[PDB]
């Protein structure tokens, strides 16, 4: 598009959500290419990450661990307003793998506290897509310390499958997966600091280990269980959009399957069928779509099971309807 | 289907053999759906997994590490009789990854020792997919402990390349991956235990570090060479199914290639084609189809050569037939 | 073909050049099937990893960490002349992921200090493909000391995408990624030995470990940047080959994408598209093509950001031209 094609593309603010939970949007795109507004507020905040009290210095976009999912259609621009409060003590920045130039927009909205910037660039590419903090000399202290999250970029006519069929989904969920590395005493106690800064050389003795403390859901162990597990219903077509910024994962729906699962994130990239357990490897996202057929409670798992039941990697999904016995049945129950 | 109509349905009793081997089945469905009828008792037993002695106490489906694998086709029912034997100490389950609800069976296949279970699931989506124990609260130390296998679910009209194309094995073997956790005390000796749950609270410590002790293919280092190096015959068309149900691996056949692979496992996604080393992550099964062209000694391995040949994680084939020169020839044998 | 059919063929010596770049060649075949010679000298010799003087006793293919990518066209010959000089204290040999048979030729080419072999396979298989040493009973040591590399066969036609449209590069590299396992002394610095066996024991420690100390591309930290940076254009078709021998990679161009990706290096296998982060398993090559839009540094890496920054894995681009508005600007500078 030309000069005066561009700026004349309509304006549109849009209001965040926190994840798992997405902001409002069509699956079809309305209208022509728009410029999508968004705003974050940075947040640096003591988090605590599981039951013992564990604390980390989290780095947060928009508050949220991780960072919430903006949407757009391919071919939108994503116009973003970064800010970065004077109450905060380190530089930020913003890399999205779904842009192209200024190392995905790092290079163009580096701000120190009490700065902001807006940074406009063209969603060229369909897909989800990774996007986290990028500061030079302190790119992964920064990622795993939770500071990044995702976006997707629907087609402009929305999802289809390998054979053009449209997919579309009854509600979206995002699970940003967190490796943290917390550092401990000699007596095995996790360590505690007054300022982010005080935990960084500790810190990056950990992560050199490549052998995270926790690995988690939604920022905590349990996060996305109990009364916070997600939902659907019987017949309830669900997208599952799971990132992770740093490290690899195997996302599985225990009792259920990945229908379609673009495993790379990229929606002209087909989709995998019929999955049990697909792989997204550290600096992408993916999304699988189901279509939930019994009810009950499943359990959504990174699937090195040590890591989803010893270090934090599970969620749940509370699902309602009629149970299905031509699908399952016990024919005989537990009996001696 | 409804209750009356799988009550019509013909019975099948199969009849399971010990991993590498696979039980008697047909690549083409034989007639109509089939409610297909396995038996497996659980055994805690003492294994070996080194030349040095070294033990673990599995939990092991039909006997064995892993359990057997199961062959059905698409839309047959596997109707599981599972027992927990009163000599057992521990409840045990079964997830299929294979099946839809109750967390894959787990949530209805509940078993004391002393106790039995019957589940029944229609195999709805065609491939290999694993089955594993996963008592709640307990799951990866079950896995981990040697408490998976896979299952087939073989397409009615048998396999297909990613043209339609039929493609029809000679044989086929299961290569059941295990990532072990064993107990070192301050010298750097394993430890042994007289009971499963002595070692509990140690093997924990370990799984805790993401780093095995021993990698194994079928339960122990060099379990599939020497007397159970797996055999073909130049010409002869082969099917490795392969599973790892907590951990990542890398198959990789030295000296061959993976000609067809569904390295996701799912016969609806298009096989790789040419493959060097295919990709299963943890919590998946997958199956490569190759046609043997050179007599010899293969070897059989998880292509990080560390876990392959430090770990264990290492088996061979044993191939007759003629050499073909124009594939490969020693020009200049090794010489001053 | 017969004996005499090969005899028959041309006969083409090819100089190899040392990595990030790759010898002549053409993308598509010059005429029929031929004989495609290469030579290359065994080097045993002490290399420097990083800035801080950190030494390997390294075994290099042709004197380079990685190993030089031979480039033939499918149904070539590929015949190598293979030497192991007198200076050497160890055995090598050579695997060819690409051949067939003979473990990929390391059954056929073992070499002792003072000799020499040649060993000519057919290049069956179109796509890239990991080499390597693999002495009986050493193999991760050879390998995780530098000795592998890749080559590529391209199909005779040259290169496609998914549906059936030429796909021509302007410039290719290659990068070859290394994981290195250093031991340390009490203190946490790393050791140096007098002679290669006496760094052997403490090596294999920190290798069972599964924890790399190092993760580098072209033989050491930072060995792609500065003045030995990559180069491209504004428009420029850039093919990048990737492989690792032993270990998992995800690579990344970050401030860019790959357009087309072969994450399992095999040409008939169709390609991912729009790809953010493509992964490579432990003994594999992948190759990735994209036309550069923007102009800058770009940071090329290994997407856990550790393994990029802390450990070794990142590569630099320089790339010239005008800046694209359209693409990303900066709608308000970082500003209070
Ligand atoms: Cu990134
Ligand atoms: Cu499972
Ligand atoms: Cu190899
Ligand atoms: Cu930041
Ligand atoms: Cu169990
Ligand atoms: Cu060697």
């Amino acid at each position: 598009a030309t000069a005066a094609e561009i700026a004349a593309l309509p304006r549109q603010k849009v209001e965040l959500v926190d994840p798992p939970f997405v902001h409002a949007h069509s699956q079809v795109a309305e209208g022509g290419p728009k410029v999508v507004e968004f705003t974050m507020v940075i947040e640096e905040k003591k988090i605590v990450i599981d039951d013992a009290g564990t604390e980390v210095h989290a780095m947060a976009f928009n508050g949220t661990v991780p960072g919430p999912l903006m949407v757009v259609h391919q071919d939108d621009y994503l116009e973003l307003t970064l800010i970065n409060p004077e109450t905060n003590t380190l530089m930020h920045n913003i890399d999205f793998h779904a842009a192209t130039g200024a190392l995905g927009g790092g290079g163009l909205t580096e701000i120190n506290p009490g700065e902001k910037t807006i940074l406009r660039f063209k969603a060229t590419k369909p897909g989800v897509f990774v996007y986290h903090c990028a500061p030079p000399g302190m790119v992964p202290w920064h990622v795993v310390s939770g500071m990044n999250g995702a976006i997707m970029v629907l087609p402009r006519e929305g999802l289809h499958d390998g054979k053009g069929k449209a997919l579309t989904y009854d509600k979206i969920y995002y699970v940003g997966e967190q490796d943290f590395y917390v550092p401990r005493d000699e007596n095995g106690k996790y360590k505690k600091y007054e300022a982010p800064g005080d935990a960084y050389e500790d810190t990056v003795k950990v992560m050199r280990t490549l052998t995270p403390t926790h690995v988690v859901f939604n920022g905590a162990v349990g996060a996305l269980t109990g009364d916070k597990a997600m939902t659907a219903a019987v017949g309830e077509k669900v997208l599952i959009v799971h990132s992770q910024a740093n490290r690899d994962t195997r996302p599985h729906l225990i009792g259920g399957h990945g229908d379609y699962v673009w495993a790379t994130g990229k929606f002209n990239t087909p989709p995998d069928v019929d999955q049990e357990t697909w792989f997204i490897p550290g600096g992408a996202a993916g999304a699988a779509f189901y279509t939930f057929q019994q009810p009950g409670i499943y359990a959504y798992v990174n699937h090195n099971l040590i890591e989803a039941f010893e270090l934090g990697a599970a969620a749940h999904f509370k699902v309602t309807g009629e149970w299905n016995d031509d699908l399952m049945t016990s024919v005989l129950a537990p009996s001696g």
